[PDB]
C-alpha cells in the first residue's frame, strides 16, 4: 500500500493565515473570529532583536501602527495584548472562513503539519515532530514567522505551534498559541543552546510496525528482551527511555502484525548495534522516529476529515 | 534554513473532491465546474476487474445509476461519456467553489501533490515523483481511487494524476485527466510488469545543489568529469542520461553555489563509486531524486500562492 510523511489537508488553514505589518516588519498571522495572533517580535526593528524590552517596546505602539491584510482587504484594529510571547489584536471583522479550533500544547514527541507561508499567502505544507529538546527540523527562510503547525481531528482544527526564531545551528523554535515557547528558548538573537537531542523511541517501533504491514520483514529476528535491559541500548545510543505507557499505544500495531512489542524492541537493538548493512526499510537507509504509533494507524486504515 | 519533502497547500483541490457511487463500486472524483471526473472501472463489479469490456458495461448504465455526493448535498447526472480510461459525468450544477484549472500531461521525472481520498473526503497531503518507468511509490489504500495529483502555479491548478490501480508489486498507477494511461498499463487486474526503474539523475544534483545552500558541503570533491564520462557511471547505476537540457535548467543553481554542473556530476560520480561511507546528506543516507530543479529554487526562494 506503501507509507509516506503525509501531512492534514492545509484547506482550513489556508483560510485563517493574513499578514501582520508593524513598521517596516512584516510575518505572517493567524486569524481566528475576531482576534489576530502573530509573533511579538513584530514590533522589533532589526537592532531591536539583539536585548528587546518588549513591555517598552508595546508602549510605544499604539492599534493604528499595526496592518493586517488578508488578501487585499485591510482589517481595523481596535485592540491590542501581549500574552507571553505572542501579540492578540482584535479586529472589529470576524474571520468568516473560521473553522473549529482548540489551542493544544503538545509534548515531545508528538507529530503535526506545518504550512509555511510568507506575507501571508501559504507557501507549502509538510509533516514535523516536535524533538525531546523542544526544536523542529522543518523548512522556513526570512518571514516564514506566524506560521503555525496543527492537527486535524475530523471537523476540528488544534492549532499546537507558531513559528518563531531559527536557532544559529540551524534548527527552529517557537511557542504554543498562547506564547509560551517550547523549551528554554527567548525570542532574542542570541546564541541559544539546544541541547542534546535524542531519537523518539516509541515513533521508531511504530515506524518498524509499518514496515511490516507493508511486507518488510527482513529485520525481524529471533529474540525478545526485557524493558529493562532495552532501555540500556537506547542510553547508549541516544533514544528515548521506553515505558510502560509507551507499549500500551503500540497495543493495536502489536495485535494487527502479530508481533509482540518486546520482541519488536529485540530487532531494534538488534538493528542498534550492528546497522543496517546497506539495506533500506520503507525506502529509507535509516531508523525514521517521525511517525507516532497513531500517524501510522491513520496512514494503515484510511482516517478522513 | 532546512530542507524537507513539502506539498502545495491543498485548499483549492480540497473544494473539489466528491464520492462517486455506481452500484456497489465508491470512489472518488474531481468536479470542475458542471462536469466529474472519477476512474472508469467504478461501473465494474469485483469479479468485473479480471477482464472487463468498458463499452459493453457502460451501455447498461444510465444517468440515475451515478450517484454523485459533495458533502450531503446530491448532485443530479445529466449526461455520461467515456474518454480514454475516465468517466466524464455533467451535472446540472458547476461547482461554486471550482478555482483557476489547466489539464497538464507531466513528463517522467517531474514531481506533484497528491491529495489522497476516501469517500469523496481528503485524508492527506504529500509530494510524490513520476517514475522513468511511469509509476509512482505513493501511499494508496482501498477506495484511494479518483484521487489526483496537482501543480499549482499562483492562482492555476494544474491537474497531472489521477490514481486507477495499485499493481502486485506494491506500486501505483493511473491516467492523466483525460484518461491516457501513464506508461503501458491499462485498468484490468491482471499482472502488468512496471519496467527497470532507474533514478532520475538530474533531480539528485537539484537535491546535491539544495545541499551546498543548506551547509551540507562534505560530499564537495577535487575533480570534473565529462558528460560523456559520468553518463557512463550513471548508465552502470541504473541512472538516466544526463543532455545539455538538463545542465540548461540546473544553471540558476550553479550560479547561486558557484559550483559548475560538470563539477557536480564529478562529486555524484564519486558518491556512486564510494558510497557515503556512513554519513548523510540533508537528513538522508542516500541519493534522493524527488525534487526537481524547480522544487529546489522554491524552497530555497520562497516561492507563495
Ligand atoms: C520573521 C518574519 C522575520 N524573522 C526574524 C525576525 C528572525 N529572527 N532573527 N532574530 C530573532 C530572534 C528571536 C526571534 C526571531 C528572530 C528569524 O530568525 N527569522 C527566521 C525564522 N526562520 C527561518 C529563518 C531563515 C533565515 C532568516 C531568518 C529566519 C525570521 O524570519
Ligand atoms: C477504488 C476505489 C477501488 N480499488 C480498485 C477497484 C482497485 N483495483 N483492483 N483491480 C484493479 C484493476 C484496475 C484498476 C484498479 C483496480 C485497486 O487496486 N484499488 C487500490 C488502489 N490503490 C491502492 C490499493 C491498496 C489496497 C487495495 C486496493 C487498492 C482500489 O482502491
Amino acid at each position: 500500500s506503501g507509507f509516506r510523511k503525509m501531512a492534514f489537508p492545509s484547506g482550513k488553514v489556508e483560510g485563517c493565515m493574513v499578514q501582520v505589518t508593524c513598521g517596516t516588519t512584516t510575518l505572517n498571522g493567524l486569524w481566528l473570529d475576531d482576534v489576530v495572533y502573530c509573533p511579538r517580535h513584530v514590533i522589533c526593528t532589526s537592532e531591536d532583536m539583539l536585548n528587546p524590552n518588549y513591555e517598552d517596546l508595546l508602549i510605544r505602539k499604539s492599534n493604528h501602527n499595526f496592518l493586517v491584510q488578508a488578501g487585499n482587504v485591510q482589517l481595523r484594529v481596535i485592540g491590542h495584548s501581549m500574552q507571553n510571547c505572542v501579540l492578540k489584536l482584535k479586529v472589529d471583522t470576524a474571520n468568516p472562513k473560521t473553522p473549529k479550533y482548540k489551542f493544544v500544547r503538545i509534548q515531545p514527541g508528538q507529530t503535526f503539519s506545518v504550512l509555511a507561508c510568507y506575507n501571508g499567502s501559504p507557501s507549502g505544507v509538510y509533516q514535523c515532530a516536535m524533538r525531546p529538546n523542544f526544536t523542529i527540523k522543518g523548512s522556513f527562510l526570512n518571514g516564514s514567522c506566524g506560521s503555525v503547525g496543527f492537527n486535524i481531528d475530523y471537523d476540528c482544527v488544534s492549532f499546537c505551534y507558531m513559528h518563531h526564531m531559527e536557532l544559529p545551528t540551524g534548527v527552529h523554535a517557537g511557542t504554543d498559541l498562547e506564547g509560551n515557547f517550547y523549551g528554554p528558548f527567548v525570542d532574542r538573537q542570541t546564541a541559544q543552546a539546544a541541547g542534546t537531542d535524542t531519537t523518539i523511541t516509541v515513533n521508531v517501533l511504530a515506524w518498524l510496525y509499518a514496515a511490516v504491514i507493508n511486507g518488510d520483514r527482513w529485520f525481524l529476528n529471533r529474540f525478545t528482551t526485557t524493558l529493562n535491559d532495552f532501555n540500556l541500548v537506547a542510553m547508549k545510543y541516544n533514544y528515548e527511555p521506553l515505558t510502560q505507557d509507551h507499549v500500551d499505544i503500540l497495543g493495536p500495531l502489536s495485535a494487527q502484525t502479530g508481533i509482540a512489542v518486546l520482541d519488536m524492541c529485540a530487532s531494534l537493538k538488534e538493528l542498534l548495534q550492528n546497522g543496517m548493512n546497506g539495506r533500506t526499510i520503507l525506502g529509507s537507509a535509516l531508523l525514521e522516529d517521525e511517525f507516532t504509533p497513531f500517524d501510522v494507524v491513520r496512514q494503515c486504515s484510511g482516517v478522513t476529515f
